């Protein structure tokens, strides 16, 4: 109710990792990330930090992947759903070819605001439609208006949890047969892998159960074939078969 | 040469895992990946677990991993350094399309006539041109012989941890521009991450320096773009820009 709000901090979850210990992921991000990191993104990931949100940030090393994803595809047009500060965002920009075009959604443009100044710089604001919406009736629209020459070669999807099977249902009609849809945090934490997880937050509950839930299906849908990747809070990777 | 015994018993870091939680490597397995194996990589898989160096096997998460990048980047043709009993070599061939090729170079063709039977019974082994020899004189000659048209698409690294950066001196002239080179185990149990790491088997430092350094050197090369992933015992993907 009326207060001070959400709070990060009212979270169990934040200082939880998959790997083995903290000293490997740094030793990743120095010599492997951080080398090889835009400076606009550099930028982007320090301000974004000190954001109240900064545990949503997607993992630079999984931001690195996904950039090699998108050129080892060929990928040209896009959405992306969440965008929060924007570095998966400007990650996908900074690969696509300069005529390349992406569709981002998210619920809440300053956070977005907050990262535009970034990827201005970098030169790739003109490859990027921003759309302010809850994503699902975004989708349901589009739906009803793409033609096949419109599909997307690749989706990447980091908005709100819970919704993500939603979300599924419609990506394998707006992806193209052999185009890729990317979920992020699969692995949420670490928890997926118990039956029960004590003290979690309700929200932190919710999408523990929702995304068992989801690995499930993913495993089982014959329109997909998949690979769930032990990087940053997990992915899966989804590819269209018809 | 006559000294210490080498074998898989003499080695420390048998069991060591990158991530923290040997149940979430058991969910990701159970959930994500055994339901999504053929029948025959799982027969030799289970052949290869009983073998006396089936700590070599490739993490079959990192199987479906590989299977995907190859599917999304539409590869044809590749070459594969490290064969053993077969087990990325049967992902790689039931992933290319009906007419793909491999080159496929192992100093031991006793292994891979473990898992022969399997790739036979899935019915790609017509794709597979086994070479039995070390793989440098290999790279050499090809280096000789090769035409631009010729170049692979997708190369993968698997043998010989020490001569990896010998390795990637010739496969960035025989992989195309725009091809992948993967580099497997190049988190080495973690132990990279450390500049000492006691209570190693002497080939087991040898590999953590060895790794130490190609993760240095892949990073500042200007012949490429990188991802380093962990997934399994971790695996660099390299794209050739020129
Ligand atoms: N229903 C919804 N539709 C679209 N966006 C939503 C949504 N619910 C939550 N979101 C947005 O999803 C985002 C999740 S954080 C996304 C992180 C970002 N991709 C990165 O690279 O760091 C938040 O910005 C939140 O505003
Ligand atoms: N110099 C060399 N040239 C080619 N192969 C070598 C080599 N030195 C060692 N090897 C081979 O490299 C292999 C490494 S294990 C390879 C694992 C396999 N790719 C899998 O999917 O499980 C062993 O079979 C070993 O015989
Ligand atoms: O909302 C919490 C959150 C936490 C981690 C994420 O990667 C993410 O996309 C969202
Ligand atoms: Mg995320
Ligand atoms: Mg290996």
């Amino acid at each position: 109710g009326p207060g001070m709000g959400a709070s990060q901090d009212d979270y169990a979850l934040i200082h939880k990792n998959i790997l083995h210990s903290e000293d490997l992921l740094k030793y990743i991000l120095e010599t492997s990330v951080y080398p090889r990191e835009h400076e606009q993104l550099k930028g982007l990931r320090e301000v974004t930090e000190k954001h109240e949100w900064s545990m949503a940030l997607v993992a630079a090393d999984e931001g690195l992947f996904l950039s090699m994803l998108l050129k080892l595809m060929n990928a040209k047009r896009t959405i992306e759903i969440g965008v929060y500060t924007g570095y998966s965002l400007l990650t996908t920009a900074l690969a696509l070819p300069e005529d390349g075009k992406i569709t981002a959604i998210d619920v809440n443009k300053s956070y977005f605001e907050i990262g535009l100044p970034f990827i201005q710089k970098a030169g790739v604001e003109h490859k990027i439609n921003f759309i302010e919406s809850e994503a699902l009736p975004v989708l349901d629209q589009m739906l009803q208006e793409m033609k096949e020459e419109d599909l997307y070669d690749f989706a990447f999807v980091d908005a709100d949890k819970p919704n993500y099977a939603n979300y599924h249902e419609r990506l394998v009609k707006l992806v193209r047969v052999g185009g890729a849809i990317v979920y992020d945090n699969t692995l949420w934490f670490g928890t997926v892998a118990f039956p029960e997880y004590p003290g979690l937050h309700p929200e932190e509950e919710e999408c523990r159960v929702s995304f068992r839930n989801l690995n499930k299906l993913l495993a089982a849908d014959p329109r997909v074939e998949i690979s769930q990747v032990s990087i940053g809070d997990g992915l899966t990777i989804c590819r269209r078969l018809y």
